[PDB]
């Protein structure tokens, strides 16, 4: 069958700053477990698989999607300076998707390393439930053993090199330290099992394996968070953590499976668990390109199973696809393979219309595992004939790898969710396909809308006639149309001709020349010709139309609105709430955790240039926030006339 089984696989990623070390700590886990997206590898009679987390968590579908392919996580913090708020962002998201952690404190070598201090942290900052299993003899230049607590041992480092460890057993000067550190640590345990309360609280006598067997039900539980440490540049309790990785951390199947909706029903549940008689599901979490063997489409299997030379359904794109032969990515080697088990990941090599995001399933299956407009937009011009050419290349790659953005080519104008997505996908463009452009300001994407109603006439002398009603839709609703003609006063062939015609006219805008959305039609009556009456006259008329109701609907425009979550100590909100209130926003809402406040928030995006520097400045690098699109709002009149008067 497979290689490894379940019960023996781990999905796992990364989570850190590098300043806490993260390139150090996964190019040490890859030699070790050795003997790029997804690196295959194994420890101990295990398959692991470390996926990369993206290089910034304010990417934020980027960041979700990593972690509903990654089972597992470690983290990495300094010794010195503790939990940081880059990684705080991140601890909770993974909260929420249920990943059960164990955390590895890093730099125990240097200046001011404290690891009772680092610990605190996720208790005073993260309201975390977490205990160290290990304790570490020595801090900065004197840092030498370490206790592992569950065995109760200790484990002597004599060199930089990580190699002739020499076991011994702990010094009575740190065994009483080390009496009650375990003794902490089954506490910290036994609240979530209460069988272990009475061995517990009946001085009973608590075994190894019985105990290592209490930690790991409430860690994939994620209801506790192992401690430990090391150093990763000098190769101290680097084997320790991969033997924990391989104690505590989850399986495929002590997790909760994946979930998502049917191809044919929008909204229903279904489950996905690990089974190889089950039908085949699976994710592509990413997508790159080699100059050998094609374009690389990275993925992984949550249920039934896989080979090459078959063929598969692209549920996401509703296609058929075939599948040619399979890589495994390892430390130093490229691995081919035929059957991809359920759990584990590959990538496939060949594929036609698979990108970022979309879903792989069985044939005869339909479910469908994951699933945009654009606020932000920007002007960007190449220099010479030379390059912008490339660009025009570039772009057509790019939607496979990042379907978020869309591009206008009219000069080219790019818009995505916010102004960090494009500052990448130019500083893409710029560097990796290497174009040289000039890139114009960050500009909102404003909108225009109705707020009343009208029955308008339109009519083009060739010659085409029209009679439409004209009522504003409710906000988000989108653009609907209604066929009303009966006795075929419009001939039925001539009817799609107008609803593409009225479009058209909407896009370009009738106010500040912005796209007109939020509005509903009706087409109720009309009149023709036959040597004249075109599907070319009518649309005219369906631009005709929209131009008679633009003086009466009373149209006005509209800006996107943000909504802000921000975290900070309750001091300062004297300043904060005068901060909004400056930006045209309104608080709604409000709850505090630990010892700090959560403020939310409704803020313009027009009004929010240059806020983390307005944060930082106010509270002193201890605020920190996020924002979303939620909806559209009206501009107010002021400010209304000034984008009228400066777009001609």
């Amino acid at each position: 069958a497979r290689e490894f089984s379940l019960e023996k696989t781990r999905n796992i990623g990364i989570m850190a700053h590098i300043d806490a070390g993260k390139t150090t700590t996964t190019e040490r886990i890859l030699y070790y477990t050795g003997r790029s997206a997804a690196t295959t590898a194994a420890w101990e009679g295990h398959r692991v698989n470390i996926i990369d987390t993206p290089g910034h968590v304010d990417l934020t579908v980027e960041v979700e999607r990593s972690l509903r392919v990654l089972d597992g996580a470690v983290t990495v913090l300094d010794a010195q300076s503790g939990v940081e708020p880059q990684t705080e962002t991140v601890w909770r998201q993974a909260t929420t998707y249920g990943v059960p952690r164990i955390v590895f404190v890093n730099k125990m070598d240097k200046l001011g390393a404290n690891f009772e201090y680092s610990v605190s942290t996720l208790h005073d900052r993260l309201q975390a439930n977490a205990a160290p299993i290990q304790l570490p003899i020595g801090a900065e230049d004197e840092f030498e053993a370490i206790i592992d607590l569950v065995e109760m041992k200790c484990f002597k480092y004599t060199n930089d090199l990580g190699t002739e460890i020499e076991e011994i057993e702990i010094p009575e000067d740190h065994l009483d330290r080390a009496e009650e550190a375990r003794a902490s640590l089954i506490e910290a345990v036994a609240e979530t099992s209460d069988e272990l309360m009475e061995k517990y609280l009946g001085d009973e006598e608590i075994s190894v394996s019985e105990l290592k067997e209490a930690i790991r039900q409430a860690t994939t539980n994620v209801e506790f968070y192992p401690v430990l440490c090391g150093t990763a540049f000098k190769n101290k309790g680097v084997q320790l953590m991969l033997d924990a990785v391989i104690d505590y951390l989850p399986s495929p199947l002590d997790v909760k499976p994946i979930i998502g909706h049917r191809a044919s029903n929008p909204e229903e549940e279904v489950i996905a668990k690990a089974d190889d008689s089950a039908e085949f599901a699976a994710l592509a979490f990413k997508v790159m390109t080699d100059p050998y063997v094609g374009k690389l489409t990275f993925f992984r299997v949550y249920s039934g199973t896989m080979t090459s030379g078959s063929y598969v359904k692209n549920s996401t794109k509703g296609k058929r696809e075939r599948v040619g032969r399979l890589l495994q990515m390892h430390a130093n080697s490229r691995q081919e393979i035929d059957t991809v088990y359920s759990g584990d990941i590959a990538a496939a090599v060949g594929l036609k219309d698979t990108g970022t995001g979309d879903t792989l399933c069985g044939e005869k299956n339909d479910i469908i595992l994951e699933s945009p407009e654009p606020v932000i937009h920007l002007s960007v011009e190449p220099k010479s004939k030379a390059d912008q050419d490339k660009m025009t290349q570039a772009l057509v790659k790019l939607q496979e790898e990042d379907p978020t953005f869309h591009a206008h080519t009219d000069q080219v104008i790019i818009g995505g969710m916010g102004e960090l997505h494009l500052d990448i996908l130019v500083d893409r463009m710029k560097k990796e396909f290497n174009v040289e452009c000039n890139v114009g300001a960050p500009m909102v994407s404003y909108r225009e809308t109705f707020k009343s109603s009208a029955q308008v006439q339109g009519k083009f002398s060739q010659y085409g006639d029209v009679h439409i009603e004209f009522t504003p839709n409710e906000t988000g609703a989108g653009f609907e149309f209604e066929n009303a003609i009966v006795g075929g006063v419009v001939p039925r062939e001539y009817i799609p001709s107008v609803e593409a015609g009225l479009k058209d006219a909407m896009e370009n805008g009738v106010l500040a020349g912005y796209p007109l959305i939020d509005v509903k039609a009706k087409l109720y009556d009309g009149s023709y010709h036959d040597v004249d009456s075109s599907e070319m006259a009518f649309k005219i008329a369906a631009s005709l139309a929209l131009k008679e109701a633009a003086k009466k609907c009373d149209p006005v425009i509209l800006e996107p609105m943000m909504k802000v979550t921000i975290e900070m100590p309750e001091e300062y909100m004297g300043d904060i709430m005068g901060d909004v209130t400056s930006r045209r926003g309104r608080v709604d809402g409000m709850e505090p955790r630990g010892n700090a406040q959560v403020v939310n928030a409704y803020v313009p995006l027009s009004e929010m240039f240059g806020y983390a520097t307005s944060l930082r400045s106010n509270t002193q690098g201890r605020g920190t926030y996020t924002m979303y699109f939620d909806h559209y709002a009206e501009v107010p009149k002021s400010i209304a006339e000034d984008i009228i008067k400066k777009n001609k």
